């Protein structure tokens, strides 16, 4: 490229060239676009319209994106006739967020994907779809709904999609559709008619559909109780009328969604023919009485995922969960969700149908306000991977502008504690104190989350006695009193400990704070105690023979390292195996001398972000012989080191983002062959001399940032002007963020576009 | 006064003159102090020492305050000999926070009160107390404790206080006292030995005390479990050893405090002789098993207040509250607190001993984590005034620098809902939905608090059916969906409604927001719906024939009153009886024309604080014929009205605090005889002309503020300089906050001290 402000990606193996112009505020398409490009990104900008001459010389383009070019902004985008006939190699085209009134014409016959979401097209005719006979995926959803109203019901002519023999995916979500557009082509695989106003389903609606795999019917007669979004309930709260002989022709169906349908009964005739169903969704319905029967579960032997979340009755508080005995027929069931089934007490015998599920891995029972729940009843679920004990009140026992995948399945929140094995997420529960008898018969638990429980306890090394094999423990948003150094001593196999958000007891001054409790932890690897506001510590030093990562952000290290107080200088000296430090946001105005001498010898990741370092010394960096990722972002530094080579011999990831540096030394990067990453963006730098930025050092630099700063473009930086437009150093936002302060008419000028 | 920077209060009936110099940063005592003053305030300042010449000419002084003159600051205050012998009329003297090492000598014999708190006096001798033979109240507490350590145990010589026949009140709190200073004088009435290190009590400790009324013994062997403050538990967790024949000589005792004593048993012999006890404190103890017996309650027939808060056992979760049958003997009991008695289920039969308490008014049961509690069991407690249903997890049924009083009793939080009658404070409970059957047999409830319950419900006028006589309802920190206008229709006798902190449902756009639900409320008086962030409303106008006070702060009124949208202009027009408006913090950049025309005709209290009004019109104020308390504080106004008389004919409390006004009009206060209150502090005003501030209008002004601004003291304001030092207008901080910007050496000069 010559002056292209967009990133260019080259794939020789795939023979694809990617140009990304996302968030560039380009009024018009820039010139000099290579003809060998394949994917073109033309997202949110100030483009007035589309001209045929825009792609006149581009014949190898295979993907054009026009997502959200005008979010309801000037008038709607107008497309000239024959503006796409010259792209014979076009295969995919996106036109979302263009406020189009009708489907554009003149599309090439080689097109396979077409997106028209967030538009004003409420009429479908076969004349406009005749040219799309070779299309495969069609996206016409979000055309008329609460966010983008049109006051016109969706109208589709008869057999509009019948001629589309190559159609495979069709989406009509949030389009105010009342009647299914019969007749859909027999080659359809995925159907997305959810979030519509369909009230009845005909027996011949899916008569010719035999290769369908995904069917969505959400939003039809939805449950509007406690709905945070606008919705229109059906008359008399009638459920979605679906005939018994509806899913008869479907044989390859795998995913069926019926979320938010206000269903009351599920006849077994629906699943008589679909014997290959994998994922079934029935959330936000009135199937509370159907769960007690669950007669339809006998016809789903290959079901993988079953969803029955939020099926609670109005003004009804069940005494206990009513699980039908038919749940044992789900041999292949893996993930089960019974959320929103609010009940008082959970007993062991209520989970008997799930005892024989060998393939069951995840059992979701959160948001149920369970009061009494014996934790010893989970000893039979050793094969279970994730057990949900969420925000419910279980107490201890007494005495679309972005994205490109469009229609995609929901991705479960992959917590960091799931990869360690069995997980008992007891977060945000009503537990206020921990007993060893409560966690009995739970030696197989490899994870335990207790965030938000607000437990006020002074552990001395006996609470988690049965948790012999526990490796990950979370105690965030609690009140832990570190009055004894024997805490977590019985956790012999513990690896990661989280005691963050425990500022309540740590804010008080004068009480004992045993910070050397990590000595007993022989195999501890990571310790997260950030956001604790620790201001005092009884223990002089912290000892750990295996700790590698330590987080100490959002604390008070200024009082610990106050002038004249050298007691806590070598706080991290005994951490021989420590490699990563995260001491940030500690309000450290300055670093007293001697802290670097007390730093761990094996330190490799040091961060000091948002610390407000008024003056940071650099000659003391020679003590750290293994520092490689020193971070000083969002700081108040004002002087760069005279020679970085003499300071550190292994630093390669120095970052000074959001700093205030006006000038650099004449030998800042002299003989610094070990540097790999350099960041100086968001600064007040004025100029860079040749003797400070040698070409030999810059040749091996992987990434350098000099954007969003106050660089002046005058005659004294001719060397820099020549270098920025003749080097191979990857400088992001080279022609989008970094501008010229002056002088005069040179305001906002591009450095790479200066001659 | 002439140049005194302290407020002067004159009481002809009491013949007392009060001078208050609190927070003045006076290095030395200012001159010109009148000799007729009686009370002198000399609080936190930069006074180096005390000289005898300070009170040489002052002989009528009866009260001298020296509280916190140096908070541990320069060296400790030194008092010259014979510095107080000249004050023959002195009766009270305070010397707290002076870091004194020994008790000052030379005090006049007429002294009656002496305070020496927050000092370093750890030795008590009769030689220093010989001159204090006529003292009545002595305050020597807080001399050695965790905040002000001294590393020396308190030492008191034998019979040190015996010669103090006139002593009545003695305090030794937080003084590291190990042994009670025997022998205390027989005329002592109040004894404060709490928060000490006393481990044993002798049988002759209170042998000669017969007129004692208040006895405090807290902090002796305290319960250090979950203690947010430093504390030293006794050896082997031994309780405070008190003999059975200890309180034998006490006959006039009325208040006895034993909070935080780790007591296990309460023998009845302690209360055998004290038959006139009124208030008893036993909180933070181990009397959980003693509550089940309560044998000592049979000897307290005149007890008024009983405290047993936070007596829970370690690692013990009781199934139910165990109340002894001896509680019926407390005939005169009025306030009872059983907090910190955590148990699972509360039943009606557990409160049987309290059924016969005719004088019982307040029953405290909060912070108990009660799970099951039938609300219908409170129908027998009709005579009860306040019932506590606090942060516990009750769920719906299923199917010292400041202050001068020193030693004072704890003042209960007088909520605004207590004065309305019976109160059921159900705040921060585990209730998530409201049923009419739950509140059955509760027609006598005149108050109901539900703050923090986080209830997500769409009320339609049938939830609070039994609450026919309810007058005050609180629904703060909840999730109320105003989808119907029939909400709170059944509350015929409701007067005040609080629906604040319900921003969850109000933040969503497109859903119905029926703001006209107040029409059904016939006798509604006050409505608080602030901090709701209301941006849209389905109802065009709000109707209420009896509403007088409305709070609408922390909302989004800019979108409602957006330019070109006149639908919500007359939102408050139908509120005929409305008199107070609190529309503040609404991010209103400007006020569109016509809003004042739609204002209620009977509006009298309009507030627009922290609204950021870029330009506020003044000619539209003629519509409001009853405006009297218009507030524009913390705004961004820049132009004062040309003539306030022509704008409003009844405005008398105009406030423009924290504004940005550089100059005033030449006729700002012309013919404004109706003005009473004017505020222009924290502004950028430069000068005031004579024609803008006539003397006739200023004569009737009750209070005027012109402090903390940028007034310049040059030759162009000679009239203002003459007026400020020759007028009777009450201008607070006239010589403390308002200074002179310049010119040159006139920086920081006092306006009243300029000649
Ligand atoms: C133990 O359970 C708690 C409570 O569920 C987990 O904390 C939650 O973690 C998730 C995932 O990181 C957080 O979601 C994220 O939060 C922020 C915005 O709030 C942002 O990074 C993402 O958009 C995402 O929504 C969630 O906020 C957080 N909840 C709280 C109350 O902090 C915790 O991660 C669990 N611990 C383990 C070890 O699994
Ligand atoms: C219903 O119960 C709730 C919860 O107890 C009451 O709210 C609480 O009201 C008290 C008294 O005004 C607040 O204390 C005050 O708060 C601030 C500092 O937070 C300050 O003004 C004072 O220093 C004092 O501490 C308390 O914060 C507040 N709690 C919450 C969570 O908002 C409410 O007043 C009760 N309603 C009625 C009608 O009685
Ligand atoms: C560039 O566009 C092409 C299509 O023109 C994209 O290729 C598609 O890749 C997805 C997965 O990402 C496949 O499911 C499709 O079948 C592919 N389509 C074709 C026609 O082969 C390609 O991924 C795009 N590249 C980037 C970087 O976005
Ligand atoms: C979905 O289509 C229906 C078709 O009836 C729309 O309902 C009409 O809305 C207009 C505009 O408010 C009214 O004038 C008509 O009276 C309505 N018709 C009926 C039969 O009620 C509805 O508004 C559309 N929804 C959206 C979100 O656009
Ligand atoms: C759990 O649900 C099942 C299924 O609805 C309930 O069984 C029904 O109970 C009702 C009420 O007694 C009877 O009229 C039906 O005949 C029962 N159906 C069957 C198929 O037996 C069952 O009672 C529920 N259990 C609980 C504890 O509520
Ligand atoms: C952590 O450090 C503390 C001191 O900060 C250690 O506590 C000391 O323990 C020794 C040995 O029993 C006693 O003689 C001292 O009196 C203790 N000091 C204090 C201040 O209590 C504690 O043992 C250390 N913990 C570990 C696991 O090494
Ligand atoms: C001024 O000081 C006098 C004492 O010199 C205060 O009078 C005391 O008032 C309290 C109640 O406030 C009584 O309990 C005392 O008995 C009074 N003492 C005497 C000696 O009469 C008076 O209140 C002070 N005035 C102010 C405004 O603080
Ligand atoms: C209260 O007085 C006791 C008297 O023993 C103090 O305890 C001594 O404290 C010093 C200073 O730390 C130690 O050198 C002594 O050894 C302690 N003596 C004993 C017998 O333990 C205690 O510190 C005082 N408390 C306060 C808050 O000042
Ligand atoms: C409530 O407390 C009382 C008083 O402690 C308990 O009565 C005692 O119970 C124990 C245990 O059975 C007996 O050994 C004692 O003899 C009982 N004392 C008396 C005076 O009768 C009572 O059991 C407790 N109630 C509950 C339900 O725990
Ligand atoms: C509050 O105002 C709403 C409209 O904002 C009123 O609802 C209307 O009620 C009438 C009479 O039943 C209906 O014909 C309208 O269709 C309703 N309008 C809407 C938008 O729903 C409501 O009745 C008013 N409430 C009171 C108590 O006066
Ligand atoms: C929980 O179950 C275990 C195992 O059967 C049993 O020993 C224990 O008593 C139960 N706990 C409760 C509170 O019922
Ligand atoms: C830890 O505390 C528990 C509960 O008080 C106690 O039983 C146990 O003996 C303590 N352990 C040690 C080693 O002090
Ligand atoms: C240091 O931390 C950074 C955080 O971005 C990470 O990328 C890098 O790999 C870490 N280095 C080492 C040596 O662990
Ligand atoms: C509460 O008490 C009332 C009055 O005796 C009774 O009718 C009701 O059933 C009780 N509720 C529960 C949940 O036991
Ligand atoms: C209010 O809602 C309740 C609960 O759904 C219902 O029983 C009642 O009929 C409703 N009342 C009115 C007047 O619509
Ligand atoms: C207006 O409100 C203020 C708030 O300080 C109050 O002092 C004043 O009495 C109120 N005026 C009327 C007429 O109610």
């Amino acid at each position: 490229p010559k002056t292209l402000p967009c990133d260019v990606t080259l794939d020789v193996s795939k023979n694809h060239v990617i140009v990304d112009c996302t968030d560039k505020h380009l009024t018009e398409i820039p010139g000099g676009i290579p003809t060998n490009t394949t994917n073109l990104t033309l997202t949110i900008n100030h483009i007035p319209d589309i001209s045929p001459a825009s792609f006149h010389r581009l014949v190898h383009l295979v993907e054009i994106d026009f997502r959200c070019n005008c979010v309801p902004c000037p008038r709607r985008l107008q497309i000239k006739p024959r503006s796409f006939s010259g792209l014979t190699y076009l295969k995919s085209l996106y036109l979302d967020g263009n406020q189009l009134l009708e489907i554009p014409q003149g599309l090439p016959p080689s097109l396979q994907l077409l997106s028209l979401e967030a538009n004003n097209i409420f009429s479908i005719r076969k004349e406009q779809l005749t040219e799309l006979a070779n299309i495969e995926i069609l996206y016409l959803g979000q055309n008329c709904y609460y966010r983008n109203p049109c006051y016109v019901s969706y109208s589709i002519e008869k057999d509009a999609f019948l001629n589309l023999t190559k159609l495979k995916v069709l989406s009509l979500k949030d389009n105010n559709v009342t009647t299914v557009p019969t007749v859909l082509p027999s080659t359809l695989t995925e159907l997305y008619l959810y979030n519509n106003m369909i009230a009845e389903i005909q027996e011949d609606d899916f008569n010719n559909l035999n290769q369908l795999q995904i069917l969505d019917l959400s939003g039809n007669c939805p449950r509007c109780y406690n709905a945070p979004f606008p919705c229109t309930p059906c008359k008399n709260n009638s459920p979605l009328q679906i005939p018994v002989n509806a899913f008869d022709a479907l044989t390859e169906l795998k995913v069926l969604r019926l979320h938010s349908n206000s269903l009351q009964h599920v006849p077994p005739r629906w699943f008589k023919n679909i014997n290959n169903l994998q994922e079934l969704d029935l959330s936000q319905n009135f199937l509370a009485k159907e769960i007690g029967d669950a007669k339809f579960l006998h016809f789903l032997p290959n079901l993988i995922q079953l969803d029955l979340s939020f099926n609670f009755e109005l003004q009804v508080y069940r005494a206990s969960m009513n699980l039908s005995q038919a749940f044992s027929s789900l041999k292949s069931l893996k993930i089960l969700r019974i959320r929103g089934y609010v009940f008082k007490e959970l007993k062991s015998f209520q989970l008997s149908p799930l005892h024989n599920l060998q393939n069951l891995e995840v059992l979701d029972l959160g948001t149920n306000f369970i009061k009494i729940a014996n934790l010893s009843m989970f000893k039979q679920f050793k094969r279970l991977k994730v057990i949900d004990l969420s925000v419910n009140k279980i107490s201890p026992s007494g005495d679309s502008c972005r994205f490109k995948n469009k229609e995609a399945s929901f991705t479960s929140v992959q917590e960091s504690c799931y990869k360690y094995g069995q997980t008992l997420d007891l977060s945000k529960n009503s537990i206020f104190f921990i007993k060893s008898s409560d966690f009995q018969h739970l030696s197989f638990l490899k994870c335990l989350n207790l965030s938000g429980n607000l437990i006020s306890q002074t552990l001395n090394g006996s609470e988690f006695q049965p948790l012999a094999e526990l490796r990950y423990l979370d105690f965030s948003n609690n009140r832990l009193d570190l009055l004894h150094s024997t805490a977590f001593e019985e956790l012999r196999k513990l690896e990661v400990l989280d005691i963050s958000s425990n500022s309540h007891y740590f804010q008080s001054e004068g009480i004992t704070h045993m910070l050397n409790f990590t000595k007993n932890l022989k195999v501890l690897q990571k310790l997260m105690m950030n956001d604790n506001d620790i201001s005092s510590s009884t223990s002089r030093t912290m000892e750990s023979e295996s700790l590698r990562t330590l987080e100490f952000r959002g604390n008070h290290l200024d009082v610990l390292w106050r002038d004249g107080d050298n007691r806590y200088l070598q706080l991290f000296k005994n951490l021989l195996k420590l490699e990563e430090l995260d001491i940030s946001k500690n309000s450290l105005s300055f670093l007293p001398s001697g802290v670097f001498d007390g730093m761990p010898p094996n330190l490799k990741n040091l961060s000091l972000a948002k610390n407000g370092l008024k003056s940071f010394i650099w000659e003391k960096l020679r003590y750290l012989k293994n520092l490689e990722t020193l971070d000083l972002s969002h700081n108040q530094l004002t002087t760069v080191p005279e020679r970085l080579s003499n300071c550190s011999r292994s630093l390669k990831n120095l970052i000074l983002k959001n700093n205030q540096i006006r000038s650099l030394t004449k030998y800042f990067l002299q003989d610094a062959f070990q540097l790999r990453y350099l960041d100086l963006s968001s600064n007040k730098i004025q100029m860079i001399q040749k003797t400070s930025f040698p070409e030999n050092v810059l040749n091996n630099l992987k990434m350098l940032l000099l954007h969003h700063n106050r660089f002046l473009c005058t005659c004294d930086a001719v060397w820099f002007v020549w270098w920025v437009q003749h080097t191979e150093v990857t400088i992001p936002y080279l022609a989008t963020d970094v501008t010229c302060v002056g002088p005069g008419a040179h305001k906002g000028q591009s450095v790479i576009s200066l001659d």
